[PDB]
């Protein structure tokens, strides 16, 4: 129930609702508004996570230099690896909104099969790499 934590939930809970695509979501796909909100619910959680990172350093249990910067750096590239993930959904959401712009009117409805399952792998690893980032983080 920490904060980064309702804060990813947030942006979970955003990108459920596209991978619906429904009719609101296809509107709000073809403007930019989807990429902007999930842009912000991504720097919202990202800032969470710096700052609570930072409290946890305060109450540490000592060990040698070595560990210890070894930890942090494998905390911090977990961190990166989720920013990362967030990055490449809203990516993939600019790439559908150029095909559609691209097929001139014609169907769109093969390109959001092909968008869903793709979304459906990029979320799958969003989930994963966020799981462990919560593990690394509670084991420190």
């Amino acid at each position: 129930g920490q904060r980064w934590e309702l804060a990813l939930g947030r942006f979970w809970d955003y990108l459920r609702w596209v991978q619906t695509l429904s009719e609101q979501v296809q509107e709000e796909l073809l403007s930019s508004q989807v990429t902007q909100e999930l842009r912000a619910l991504m720097d919202e959680t990202m800032k969470e996570l710096k700052a609570y990172k930072s409290e946890l350093e305060e109450q540490l249990t000592p060990v040698a230099e070595e560990t210890r910067a070894r930890l942090s750096k494998e905390l911090q590239a977990a961190q990166a690896r989720l920013g990362a993930d967030m990055e490449d959904v809203c990516g993939r959401l600019v790439q559908y909104r150029g095909e559609v712009q691209a097929m001139l009117g014609q169907s769109t409805e093969e390109l959001r099969v092909r968008l869903a399952s793709h979304l459906r792998k990029l979320r799958e690893r969003l989930l994963r790499d966020a799981d462990d980032l919560q593990k690394r983080l509670a084991v420190y």
